């Protein structure tokens, strides 16, 4: 569990909010949690937890586990979820999220 940036009650509320598949969104998890409220530097601490390759980015193969970061056991993302999130953070057309194009997708 993160517990290094956002509060638990805020996460547990955002998880159940749209726990169902293709029910949540990349820009609909900062209202219940409070990611945007965090600085671009604080939003990076999470990226280091999403990198299941330690390469430096969060490819789709590791982005589908977005629900496995706040729940640590929940289901993965679909072609209608991962794609969106990637098209909301990456915007570079690389298929991998970075620590420079992530925060931007949060606050902005
Ligand atoms: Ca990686
Ligand atoms: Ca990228």
């Amino acid at each position: 569990s993160l517990t290094d940036i956002l509060s638990p009650s805020d996460i547990a509320a955002a998880l159940r909010d749209c726990q169902a598949p293709d029910s949540f969104s990349p820009k609909k998890f900062f209202q219940i949690s409070g990611m945007s409220k965090k600085s671009s530097s604080q939003l990076k601490e999470i990226f280091r937890i999403l990198d299941n390759d330690q390469s430096g980015f969060i490819e789709e193969d590791e982005l589908k586990y977005f629900l496995q970061r706040f729940e640590s056991g929940a289901r993965v993302l679909t072609a209608s979820e991962t794609k969106t999130f990637l098209a909301a953070a990456d915007h570079d057309g690389d298929g991998k999220i970075g620590a420079e194009e992530f925060q931007e997708m949060v606050q902005s």
